[PDB]
Parts: structure tokens; C-alpha cells; sequence
């Protein structure tokens, strides 16, 4: 399970929302940004390839 | 007002985020963001009670 | 809706049978591959993503 | 026994299998393969009767 | 100029004529109707006189 | 012995010809599509297998 | 032409079928049918090898 | 957790196919059944609710 380290511009407010959410969780912030995006990507898929 | 900031993920949820940007006309950043605000509401989605 | 113009290598036997699936429903060969590459993103989607 | 065909597919969904193909190690023409081969199954899902 | 319609047929005997379809390149339908034809003809075979 | 209930799209003269061997067989549609198919898997056998 | 079984099985995934029959004016048992006949054929399906 | 016993009829030929299927992934009928009426259960689900 191989990882890719990259660089993003991210709004301020949108990044602190979600850092919130990773203390509340228990996660660091890449490991609630890999959340985030596997969910983002199930939410395209069943909207547009069903 | 926006932050550059470095992560480290998944390379092959990237990719499939990658794809998605490309089919909505967006870059890896813009996809991100979508995601982020996104993820706010579904970590708020609760089973009764 | 764009499209691309692409070149494929595809098993013969593969080929042929979803070929007779297209004739049956109605669909021409690049109809029925877009079908079924939609539905093989839904399949690895809700594999790997859910 | 391989057949090198052109065909005109959707340019979303083609970005969306190349990245599926990227996660599994795979080619395109082999994720295509692998989705033509599966297709041939799922259309012969069927409700009762 | 084709018809459409409902048959019961044995399972097994279906099985048999799906696979010999595939060897073939040919959909059920093509398949029985290459059977249909071909049984018009195998019916009229006879023994002397 | 358990059967199948299929819908297929046969030519109408082919339909014709083989409904009019069954009444002169005694037999009802289904019966003589399958006595149809169960000799054409036969002559496919012959063919390929020996 | 037909078996009677008995069988054990999961009670929300018995209820969430019992729902699912209902909706497709079906009964439990012709719902289990339709899974049967289905699951034949995804347990075919397959990654490229 | 918890499971109900029930009383089903159903098509031979159907139930001697998933029977076989079950022999060969290790699984008994009841395991087998189970896993069919789960995933029909998200094939409607997929069909209908998207």
C-alpha cells in the first residue's frame, strides 16, 4: 500500500474544519485527508456509474 | 486565506481522485478542497440516537 | 459528453462474446464497452472504496 | 488470439479505468479485458422470473 | 421479420447451447436459431422407403 | 428435469417452418425447440470433439 | 422440479430481503431464487489475470 | 449477530449450482445462501436507491 507525498493549496477555513475533525477522530491530518478523498471518490462514483 | 501544505496518501486514491478532477474540469487541489468541505458533513452523519 | 478515440487489445474470445452481447442488446461495440467499463468502475469502486 | 481494435469511449470513464488500471498494475488494454470479461457476466443479472 | 417469444426449455440442454454460442461468437438467440433451421431439415431425413 | 422459461428473437420464417414441423410431430412449440437444441449440441459435438 | 430446504441465515439480511420481495411483489421464496440464480454469477467475476 | 431458521423451495437446478459454488469457495449452503442474499440485497439497493 504504497503512499505519494504531495503538495496542495487548500482554503484556510475548509483546513481547519477538517484538522478539527482528524483531533476528534484521533487522526493526523493526512490520514483524515486519505479519508476524506476515498469517500469523495465513492460519492462520484455512485452518482455518475450508476 | 489559502494554505499550501504537504501530505502523504494513498498513491492509488490519488490517482482515482486525479481521474474524478479530470472528469469535473478541475485540478488535484480544487478536487481536494471538494472532498475536504465535503468530509465535514459526512463525519456529522450519526446512527439513532 | 466528449469522447476519445482509442486502440485496444482485447482477447479474441473475450471480444466475441461481448460482441454477441451487444448485438443482443441492440448496442454497437463501442456502446457496449462503455457499459462495461462504467460498470467495472462501480465494481472496483465499491470494492476498494466503501 | 489478441485482436488491436479502435473504439470511441467516454472521456471521463476512460480516465476513470486508467486509474482503476494504475491501482491494480495493470495496462489499459488489460483493465479493459478484465471489464469486457465481467460485462459478459453482469448482463446476464436478472430479477425473477 | 423476427418474432419475438416465450419457450420453457430443459435447464441442462440451455447450459449446453449457451457454451456451444460462445465457442460460436454467437448470442442465445443466434445460437437457437441456427438449431431451428438446421432441425427443419433434420426432420425430413429418413430410412429407405 | 427442471426447465427454463427464455424469451428469444427467432426469424419469423424459420419460427414458422419448425412450428409447422410440430404439429406434423405431435408436438407443442417448447418440446420441438428442444428436441431442436438438444440436436444441434450433438452435431456441434460430432464436429468439434472427435 | 423444485426443493424445499431448510436453512439458516442472518436475521437482518433475511428482513432486509423479505423488503426487498415486497417491493418487486415477490415472495421470499422467488426473492431467494433471483439471489441464487445471481450469485452463480458473481462468484465468476474476476481481476484480469 | 443473530440468525433464523427457515423453510425455503427452490428451483433444483438453481440450488445444485450454488451448492457446487459453495463446495468450491469452502463454504456451507447456509454460508453460501447468505452471501447471495447480501449481495442481491445491494444490487436492488444499487438498481433502486442512486
Amino acid at each position: 500500500m504504497t503512499k505519494e507525498k504531495i503538495s496542495v493549496t487548500v482554503d484556510a477555513a475548509v483546513l481547519a474544519a477538517i484538522d478539527a475533525d482528524a483531533r476528534a477522530a484521533g487522526l493526523n491530518r493526512s490520514e483524515m485527508i486519505e479519508q476524506a478523498l476515498r469517500n469523495e471518490h465513492l460519492r462520484v462514483a455512485l452518482r455518475d456509474y450508476t
